[PDB]
C-alpha cells in the first residue's frame, strides 16, 4: 500500500480503456451526458512478480484493499463516478490487470450555431495524480478501447469511440498530472425537424403574406397580427425546452428575422391603407404589388445569406 | 471467496430467474421503466458441500459475506440496482439457492411510429464475467421466471413476462460473457385518445371547413386563422411532454397533414376573394362549391393512405 | 443465527404495526405517496428466553447484528424503505420488542373516475418469506395501527390509518409468505373546483350562446371561435399536470361534451348565416330562437345524465 | 454505552439548542424548507465525571462512539437529517456538551389564505424516545439557540427563531417521548406583487369596460372576449407553480370575482345590442350609460369587502 | 486525535486553498451554483516530526483516520461537501499536506437589479471550530487559490476566483471561528438578449402605435388588443423560469412600462372613437396626431430616465 518502486528512474505508466456499455440521458440544456462503462487500468509492481513454477497459479486475483492501486479520477464529472471493481489479475512479472464497472454523469459542453444540422463530440477526461516516491504517467490500451454495438442515443448517429493516445502532462497544486481524453463523435438525427418545425412556422408567415392580395386593412390587420400570435404560439409549442442560449445560432437569426419579417408587414398593411385614405391609391397600389415579390423574395436571398454564413 | 474448482475443466452454470413484484414508471421519452423484483440464482460450490448427520441440518443458510457469489450485472441499467439479498441456501452436495429483492431503471427503447395503438418488448439483459480460474455461463430456470397477477402499468395491457433461454455467449476483453434476455410484453390502452385528443382537433378542422360556405372574406379569415391558433393552443394542451421523436411518426404525419390542410384552406380563401374582387364571380364561386366535397374528401382519402403505410 | 425453535406446529407469529408519523408527497400523477413511520414487530425466541434473577436485568438489548430477526419487507415500494432501528427488547420469557423509523416511496394506484368528488384507499403491503426451517406468518395488533394527529395531505381529508387483520397467506417460488394490507382512506377537498375551474368554465361556455340572440355572422364567428380559444386557454391554465388518463373519467366525459357543444354552436351559427343568405329567414331565425332554450336544456340533462352515470 | 444512571429515579434532562447557519429552499407549494444548524447538546452522566488534579485536563474531549450519547430524531422531516459531530467535551463534574451541524428539510404546512399578504411560523420537532433504564426528557438552553444574521429566505422577512421551553412529554408505542417545538417566523416581502401582478391583471379588465363606450356590437364583443382571453394568457405567464389550494384565499376570491365580471359585462353588452336591434335604443343606452359607473364602484366595493372579509 | 500543543500563543495556522476543476449548475432561481473542486491544507503538527536517517524516508503518508486533521466546513451550502481524500504527506519537522477533492451545492444570493447587464461575485465560505487546547486560525495562499481554464459557466464569463486573505474571526456558541471568503466574479453574456428578447417585444409594441394612423375602431380594437394578447404570448415564451422576484429589477420596471403603455393606447383609441361619435372629430383627429410622436417620444424618455436610475 505504497506506490510500486521503479526499477530505472521513470514514471509509472497506467495503460488505460474505457468500454462504452450504454449511453443514455444526452440533456442539451444541461450540457452533460449519462454513461455506463468498462474502466481497465494495468501497470506494473513488481513487489507483486512470482516465480509460477513456486506458486503454482496462472495469476494471483486480490482484493482492491489487498493491493496497491492508482487514484484515476474524471475531469468533467457532476460528482464522482459509481464504480463497482469487477476482477483485478496478476500475472507473474508483476503486471496488473484492473478492470471496473462504472457510471458517471459527464460535464461535456455543446455547439448550438449549427443546431438541428450540428455535429458534436463528447469529452471524458482521465487524471491521475503523481505520488511522492514517483511520479504517475496514462497510456492508452488501443485493444481496450471501444463500445458496445447496441449502444444507442435517440436522435443522434453514434460515429466513433476513441481516445487521444498522448496525454495531456501538467503541474497542478505542486504535482505532475497526467491527463487523457476519451471522446464520443455523434452527429444529429434532423430528419423530423422539417415536417415538424420548419414546414408549419412557415407556412404561419406564408399565411401573413396573403394580406398582399387585399384591400382590407380590417382583413389585413387581422391576417398578420393573428398569425403573429399563431408564430409566437407555435414556438411556445415546439420550444426547445433549453434557456436561450448566450451565443447566436442559425436557427435563433432565422426566429430574429421572421419576428422582422411580421414588423415589416405590418408597416406595409399600415403604409397601405395610410396612403389609400390619404388620396394616393397609385402608391398604395404599387406598394402591396411589389411586396408580393419583394416579400419571398428578399426572405429566400437572406435565408440563403444565413445558410451560408452558418454552414 | 474465489470461485469453485471444475472437477473436469466444466463452466461453472448459474441458473436464474426473475419474478416481478412491481413494474412502474414508464418513461416514454426517457425509454426507461423502473422495476421492483425477485432475482433467484443457483450453483454448484462444492467447498460448501456438508453432511446432514453430523450437521444436524437438512439445508444450511450463510451469509451473503461467508460465501462466493457470483457477480450478475445488468447491461441496460442507469445505474447498479439496489438489491437486497433475501436468502441463501446450501444443500448437501454444495448446490447455493439465493434470492435477493432488486430494484432498477431499465432502459429500454421504444418505437413510437405506431403510436397511440403501438406496442412494446421490454428488455432486461443479465450479464456475468467468466473468471481466470473457471468460465461462467448463465441458464433460465423456468420454474423461477414469472410475475405478480396485481402487476401494473398504468396505460399499458401488461401481455407476458418470459426469457430466451439461450444465452448469448461472447469474448469481451479477452474473457466470455454470457448474457440472457427477459422480455416484458405490453401493449398501449389507446381508448382515452379517441374523445381526448383525436375528436376535439378533429372539430377544429372542421371548424375551419366552414369558410366554404361563406362569402365574407372578414368572416372567413377569422375562421381559418382563429381556428389555426385554437388547433396549436389545442397541442399546447394535449401536448405529450415528450421531445420531438427523430423518427416519422404516424400522429407526426397526421399533426403536418392539418397544419397544411389549415395552409391550403388560407389559399383558397385568398383566391376566392381574389376572384371576386377580379371580377370573376363565377370561378370564385365555383372553387368555393368544390373545397365543400374536395377538403373532407382528400381529407378522409391521405388519412386512409397514412392509416395504411403505418399499419 | 437461526429463526427460533417452534414446539407449535404453527409458524412463527410476527406481530406487526405501523404508525403514521409524516405523510407527504402524494403525487397523483405518479400513483405514488412519501410515508414517514414508525414499524414495531413482536415475537417470541425462546433462545433469547432468561432469568432476570441471575442475569440481573428485568429485560436486555440487543443490537440488530447480535439476534435473529424477521425480514420484513414492503410490497409496493419504489427501491427498499431507508430504516433505522430504534430500539430492540427482550423479556425474560425470550420475546423480542423490535420497532424501528423508516421513510418509503409507496406505490398505490389511483381511480380518478369520480375526481375531483373522489376518495380513496391508499395501500401499504408488508410481506415475510418463509424460511426452510419454519414457516413465518404475520399479525395485526390495531393497537400498534396508528397515525399522529399532526399528519396532512393538503387537499385531502385522512379519514383512517387500518389494516386488513387476516394476512394473504400464499405460495410463491416454493415458499410461504404472508402479506398483510394496511390501509389509508382519504377524501378529496373538492370546494376550491367549483370557484376556481367549473365555474370560470362554464363562463366561457355560456358567452358562445350568445350567438343565438345575434344576427351578425362576422360576430357569431368572433364568438363561438374566441370562446373556444378561450375555453382552450383556460384548460392549459388550469391543467391537472397529469398525462391523460387511460380510462374515461366523470371529467373527461364532460370536457368531451363541451368540445362537443362548442362544435354545434359553430354548425348552427353556420346554418343560421347560409339560410339568411340563401333567402329563407324564416328558417334561420326558428333555428336560432329554438338554440336559445335547446342548448342550455340539452347541456343541463347530458350533464344529469353523466353525473348519474358515474355517481 | 448504556444510558447514565439516576440518583434518586430521576429522568435524564438532555438540553437541546438549535443555531441557524443557513436557511434556503422554501417551496411553498411542497410546503417544505431546506435547513443547515447546529445542535447542541448538553446532559449529566457521573461515570465521566473525573479529577482534574489527577487527570492533569480541566476538559475531556471523546470520540461519538467512546461514550453514550442520546438519539434525538426530527418529528416533521422528509428523511432523517444529515448530520455531522464538530466536537464532544466533558466537564470534570460529568457534563458532557455535544455539538453537530446538521441540514434536514423540514415539512412544515403553509396557511395561504392571506398571500401575498400572509406570514408563517415554520416549525422544527425535536424528539427523544426515552429508555428502558431511564426516562429521557429534552429541556431548552436559551443561550445556544439563534441565528446567523446573514440568514436570508429570498422574499420573506424573517422575524425571529425561538423555542417553546416547555417540552410535549407523552407516550408512543409504550414509551414515554420529549418533543420540542423551534419556530421560525417569516412574513412575506413581495412588494412587486403589486406592479407584477396586480396593476397589468386591472388594467386587462379596465380594456374590457370600455365597451360601455361603444354601440359597435362587433367591436364590443372583441373588446370583452380579447381581453378575457388576454386574462387567461395573463394568468398562465404569473402562475404560482401551486397545484390548486384546497381552501379558499384571499387572491382565489378576487380572480374568481375577476371572472365573474369578464361574465357580467358580456351579458351587457349581449343585453345593450339586443335592446338596440329590438327598437329600444332609450334602455339600451341608460344600460349602457349605469355600467360605466355600476362596474367600476361594485368592483371597488366588491374588493373592500373581500379584503375585509380576508383581514 | 487531539489538536498539536503549541508554545507558542497564537493559535493553529490551518493554509487553505481552493482550486476550481468544474462549476456547472448556476440556478439563478434557486441562487445556487454547483462547484468541483479541490482544498488544500497545511498546519504542522510537531508530534508527526521525524528523523528521515531513522526512519529512512523523507515524506511519511497516512490515512485520515490515523493522524488529527482540522474539521473545515463551509458555511453556505445546502448540505456537507462530498470530499474524497486525494493524499497525505508529512515532512520530517511535522508538516501536514492535506488534498482532498469536493462537489458540494453552494448557497450564493443573486442581485436581478441590472439583469440582463449584471454581474455577481459568488461566495464560499471556508470555516473552522476552535477546539478546547487550542484556537484554530484560517489563513489563504492565493498561489494555491486557482481554477482550470477550462470552467465554464453557460452564458457568463468568468472573471476571476480569488479569496479575501484577511479571515474573519469571531465568537459562536463560546468559541472562535475563523472564516474565509472565497470570491467566483462573473460577468452576463447578454448579446442573445437583443435579438431574442428586447427587438421581437418591442415589434409588438410598435405594431400597436399604428393605431395611431387610423381612425377604424375595430381595427384599432384589433390592434391594440391582439398586440397586448401577443406581448403577454411572447412573454410566456421568453419566460425566465424564474418564480417572481421580491424586489424592484431594472427589465421589471420595463415590462410594467410596456403593460402601462397597451393600457394608454387603449385610453387614446377609446378617447378618439368617442370624441369622433360625439360629434368632435377636430379634437379625436388632434389626439391622434399628438400620440403618434407622444407615444415613441414619452417612451423613449422614460426608458432612458430607467436605464439611468438603474445603471
Ligand atoms: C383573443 C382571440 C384571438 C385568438 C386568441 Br389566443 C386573438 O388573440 N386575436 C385575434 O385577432 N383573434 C382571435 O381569435
Ligand atoms: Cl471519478
Ligand atoms: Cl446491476
Ligand atoms: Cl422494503
Ligand atoms: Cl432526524
Ligand atoms: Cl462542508
Amino acid at each position: 500500500v505504497s506506490p510500486p518502486p521503479p526499477i530505472a528512474d521513470e514514471p509509472l505508466t497506467v495503460n488505460t480503456g474505457i468500454y462504452l456499455i450504454e449511453s443514455y440521458s444526452l440533456d442539451d440544456c444541461a450540457e452533460t451526458f449519462k454513461v455506463n462503462a468498462f474502466l481497465s487500468l494495468s501497470w506494473k509492481d513488481r513487489r507483486l512478480a512470482f516465480d509460477p513454477v513456486r506458486s503454482g497459479v496462472r495469476v494471483k486475483t486480490y482484493e482492491p484493499e489487498a493491493i496497491w492501486i492508482p487514484e484515476i479520477r474524471f475531469v468533467n464529472v457532476e460528482n464522482a463516478r459509481d464504480a463497482d471493481v469487477v476482477d483485478i489479475s496478476v500475472s507473474p512479472d508483476g503486471t496488473v490487470q484492473y478492470l471496473e464497472r462504472f457510471s458517471a454523469r459527464v460535464l461535456s459542453p455543446l455547439d448550438f450555431r449549427r443546431y438541428p444540422f450540428d455535429s458534436q463530440t463528447l469529452h471524458i477526461y482521465l487524471i491521475v495524480r503523481s505520488v511522492d516516491t514517483r511520479n504517475i504517467v496514462l497510456a492508452v490500451d488501443l485493444e481496450k478501447v471501444g463500445k458496445n454495438d447496441d449502444v444507442f442515443l435517440t436522435g443522434w448517429d453514434i460515429e466513433s469511440f476513441t481516445a487521444v493516445v498522448k496525454p495531456a502532462n501538467f503541474a497542478l497544486e505542486d504535482r505532475l498530472e497526467s491527463k487523457l481524453d476519451y471522446q464520443l463523435r455523434i452527429s444529429r438525427q434532423y430528419f423530423s425537424y422539417i415536417p415538424n418545425i420548419i414546414l408549419p412556422m412557415l407556412f404561419i408567415l406564408f399565411i401573413s403574406w396573403t394580406a398582399f392580395w387585399s384591400t382590407s386593412y380590417e382583413a389585413n390587420v387581422t391576417l398578420v397580427v393573428s398569425t403573429l400570435i399563431a408564430h409566437i404560439a407555435f414556438n411556445i409549442l415546439v420550444e426547445t425546452n433549453c434557456p436561450k442560449t448566450p451565443y447566436m445560432t442559425y436557427t435563433g437569426a432565422i426566429i430574429f428575422m421572421i419576428y422582422l419579417f411580421y414588423f415589416v408587414a405590418v408597416i406595409e398593411v399600415t403604409v397601405q391603407h395610410y396612403l389609400k385614405v390619404e388620396s394616393q391609391p397609385a402608391r398604395a397600389a404599387s406598394i402591396t404589388r411589389a411586396s408580393r415579390i419583394a416579400f419571398p423574395v428578399v426572405f429566400l436571398l437572406a435565408n440563403i445569406i444565413l445558410a451560408f454564413l452558418f454552414f
